[PDB]
């Protein structure tokens, strides 16, 4: 969270990433674990990576290492990032994105949409039919 903490985690990442290619492999993670007296199996090292492996490529990049350093699972971390995006649109903070809020924030992000384009976007995302898009409907719209 803090600028100091993140700088500490970047130091740790660079240490673990011995070849400097920007990703931590099971081999690199195993070296560290064994220097700290553990004896994880190859399967257990792979599970440690899979727990934070948001993009599914089987190695840890720095954004996923931040998840690991926060001691979180990738599902918790992804939900937090989706909610950050949701709050960009939910300007009044009431937990629902209105047509006006969607039109407004989209316009200020450079996407000029017609009023009809906006109405249909809300209608498509609005599962329960209340005329607004709540968080779980937002999650579903992004699949
Ligand atoms: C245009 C888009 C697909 C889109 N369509 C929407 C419909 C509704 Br109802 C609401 Cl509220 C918001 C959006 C957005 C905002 C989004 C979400 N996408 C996740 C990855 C890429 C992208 C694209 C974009 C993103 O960065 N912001
Ligand atoms: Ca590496
Ligand atoms: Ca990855
Ligand atoms: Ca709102
Ligand atoms: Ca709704
Ligand atoms: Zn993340």
């Amino acid at each position: 969270l803090t600028e100091e903490q993140i700088a500490e985690f970047k130091e740790a990442f660079s240490l673990f990433d011995k070849d400097g290619d920007g990703t931590i492999t099971t081999k690199e993670l195993g070296t560290v674990m064994r220097s700290l007296g553990q004896n994880p199996t190859e399967a257990e090292l792979q599970d440690m990576i899979n727990e934070v492996d948001a993009d599914g490529n089987g190695t840890i990049d720095f954004p996923e290492f931040l998840t690991m350093m926060a001691r979180k699972m990738k599902d918790t971390d992804s939900e937090e990032e989706i909610r950050e995006a949701f709050r960009v649109f939910d300007k009044d903070g009431n937990g629902y994105i209105s047509a006006a809020e969607l039109r407004h924030v989209m316009t200020n992000l450079g996407e000029k949409l017609t009023d009809e384009e906006v109405d249909e976007m809300i209608r498509e995302a609005d599962i329960d039919g209340d005329g607004q898009v709540n968080y779980e409907e937002f999650v579903q719209m992004m699949t």
